[PDB]
């Protein structure tokens, strides 16, 4: 009924060529060329990401979308891209990172960029289930894409419903990915959720036309309606005229080495 339920309808009517062309256009990208290379070799002493993802958590930092600070902690960390570059933040204390690590889960990377020795891992962790924790900074980038909606929105109202659940008073910043923003479901959790903590809802540049991810974040204040239709319509225009080309980007790289306090 909604814009995005259109625009996801046609997504799945795309053939192969069409498919791939239109995941790109006009999209950001950062070269993730020099990070595979060492990811490969087994180099712990240069200053890579471990993943894609970082790309993300950087644009939303160096926008003022967020703040990352204090006590921080991440949900469903992968393989700890996110976790990586918090480390590397002189007003972050400390990092605690959360995943599943199961059958075709991704695992906790060790690596020695700047922090490293103020991060903890746990894999063999679900974070809709285990007891929560205080944070200052709480992040949570979980919603794995599916070609059906319904299992979109189900995987998205259960994410935001654990967000609720981990956060604390003290919880001032906060970062959480919404698969499928386009729901209404999700529109009035995500209106209710604004009413107790604030923040607003944001489209990542990073992310690919293929998806309808947006973040719920603390740092900005917008009408959640509006800017999932926005995102909506702009998903629906590049469509109608793919370009099949994205904006590259340098990757995100990190200082090495040890942190006091
Ligand atoms: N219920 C759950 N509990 C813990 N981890 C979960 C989970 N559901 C999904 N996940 C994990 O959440 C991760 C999302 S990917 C995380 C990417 C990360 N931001 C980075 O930059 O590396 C996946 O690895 C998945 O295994």
């Amino acid at each position: 009924v909604t814009l995005g339920e259109v625009w996801k309808r046609q997504l799945n009517m795309l053939g192969k060529q069409e498919f791939e062309r239109y995941k790109v256009s006009d999209i950001t990208e950062v070269d993730r060329t020099a990070a595979r290379r060492y990811l490969k070799e087994g180099r712990t002493d240069v200053g890579i990401s471990v993943s894609r993802g970082a790309a993300k958590i950087r644009w939303l930092h160096e926008r003022g979308y967020l703040r990352i600070t204090g006590r921080v902690l991440d949900l469903g960390c992968g393989r700890g891209g996110w976790s990586y570059y918090a480390a590397a933040q002189k007003e972050v204390m400390s990092v605690k990172g959360y995943t599943l690590g199961i059958e075709g889960h991704e695992k906790p990377i060790h690596m020695q960029t700047l922090g490293w020795n103020i991060v903890k891992f746990k894999d063999k962790s679900n974070v809709f289930t285990m007891p929560t924790e205080p944070s200052d900074t709480l992040l949570c980038d979980i919603g794995e894409s599916s070609s059906n909606p319904l299992v979109e929105r189900d995987r998205t109202m259960k994410v935001l419903e654990n967000f609720e659940r981990w956060k604390h008073v003290n919880t001032e910043n906060f970062c959480v990915k919404v698969l499928a923003p386009y729901h209404p479901d999700v529109i009035e959790k995500l209106e209710r959720l604004q009413l107790r903590f604030g923040g607003g809802i944001v489209r990542v540049p990073f992310s690919r036309n293929s998806t309808h991810e947006m973040y719920y974040i603390s740092g900005a204040r917008n009408n959640i309606t509006h800017m999932v239709n926005t995102t909506s319509r702009s998903l629906l225009r590049r469509m109608t005229r793919p370009s099949g080309k994205a904006i590259i980007e340098g990757d995100v790289f990190l200082p090495t080495g040890t942190r006091s306090v």
